[PDB]
């Protein structure tokens, strides 16, 4: 992988592995989300971010700050087959004092055709108190260094899906998968649950018949609170409709919301 | 990746990813086991095996046969760091009518030093009845075409660890992790639980303090029966021992049917 000519974006090629694919021998949406995180990390390292797993700037380290995910939105047109090479291009953008965005474009290396796109929103948080905050003027100046200064959006369309408000699922849910717990493979190098695990947990309450007859087209996931290493999660799903679903992840005990989201599926 | 000059082994290089590493920023043993499976699959494809996820020969497809894992044994000297390149060499051998073996050597691409080694034993099974069987004359002939004919072993030593008998853990276990269930990410393209998931489940009952202060050196895992997509597993561990040694048992949480047994050896960091 490498920064592009202008140094304002990063590209990397990946060969889809045997264990990364589902029953149709194409990459799972979790494999895709893992690849987006990997190219995101390689980009951060190439533009001088910390190498501890937190990907922080020098101002952030001094102020005890870290970025946390607020939302992930992915739209796939074609999932790459086992053995195929997929090229992913990524870049970041400052969104005033609200937070930052990381965008991605996926392409078929052989054809050059766009096969998918993704966007993520990140908010600043104090690492110690776990309190959210606004982006300071010094952090906005650090992002000007490596981000395009004119807008560059993976999802440009006004009023598009990636920015839509997600409602809260009302009990009773149509479908559910209860007592989901993370194991060591679900944790990152800092012992926090990997963001991709929550996508897997959302998908667990989708009936196997939908997965067998449909392809996932779009997934939008809001992140509200973290699942700790010793927490247990319930995954809830209700059909709102193509097939469309509304999702809710909450802690099994007290029912505290951890995530909410929606999925859009197309009949194969 | 590619077959070596003689066409009797296969090599591939891997760059260790951000999500593949643990707290010490080196690859987990599950990442290593995933890489061994991946280079194994690329070798099978290069020597003309099926491309359906079962990796079968022509004779096996005609006879409705598949290979199943009987044992996995891995010894790591150094786990590669995040961003490091690891080169893995793999080859197979026919073991008469008993079954077949796949061996692996891991090396640091920069230094060329051996950082780990692994061996696996596979037994023939009828895909329909799920009954184990011996390897037929025709399957042994298919293996002669791509396997070295003189013995080549990752673990050559006399009565080495890789072939040791593993006893059954007696209740009560010292440690346990109850109610483990596979999710879709744990399944392979054929909707069976991935062999690496069982390594993860064995390790779940090791206390976090051992993981925080020790490095896993050797893991030996026997495979007896499969965990189905709707099964639930309990993971049991008892200390048997500068080094820490454990005995492991995975069983179905309902009836207590054994699915795996194994041992781990750990060294204080
Ligand atoms: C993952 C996450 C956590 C979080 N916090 C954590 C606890 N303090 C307030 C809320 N906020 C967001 C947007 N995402
Ligand atoms: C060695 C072995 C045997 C096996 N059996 C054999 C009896 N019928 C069910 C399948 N399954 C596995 C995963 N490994």
């Amino acid at each position: 992988g490498s920064l592009t000519e202008d140094g304002l974006s990063y590209k990397e090629k990946f060969v889809v592995r045997s264990y990364e694919v589902g029953s149709n021998k194409t990459a799972t949406v979790e494999t895709i989300a893992n690849l987006l995180q990997e190219v995101g990390c390689n980009h951060a390292q190439s533009v001088g971010f910390s190498t501890d797993g937190f990907a922080t700037t020098t101002t952030m380290r001094k102020l005890h700050l870290i970025w946390v995910t607020a939302r992930m939105h992915i739209e796939i047109y074609k999932y790459p087959a086992w053995g195929d090479v997929v090229e992913i291009e990524t870049w970041c953008q400052s969104e005033g004092r609200i937070g930052t965005r990381r965008d991605w474009i996926l392409k078929d290396s052989v054809t050059g055709e766009v096969t998918g796109r993704a966007t993520s929103k990140w908010v600043m948080m104090n690492q110690d108190t776990r309190r959210l905050q606004k982006v300071s003027d010094d952090v906005r100046d650090e992002y000007l260094v490596f981000c395009p200064q004119e807008p560059r959006l993976a999802f440009p369309e006004e009023n598009n899906r990636s920015l839509k408000k997600i409602p809260k699922l009302e009990d009773p849910a149509q479908y559910s998968m209860i007592g989901l717990k993370p194991r060591r493979a679900d944790l990152d190098m800092n012992q926090h649950v990997n963001n991709v695990t929550y996508i897997g947990w959302v998908l667990e309450s989708i009936p196997q018949e939908i997965v067998d007859t449909h392809e996932l087209q779009v997934i939008t996931l809001d992140y509200r609170r973290e699942c700790q290493q010793d927490d247990v999660v319930d995954s809830l799903t209700t059909t709102t409709s193509d097939s469309q679903f509304l999702h809710l992840l909450r802690l099994s005990g007290d029912g505290q919301e951890i995530n909410r989201g929606t999925t859009l599926w197309r009949k194969k």
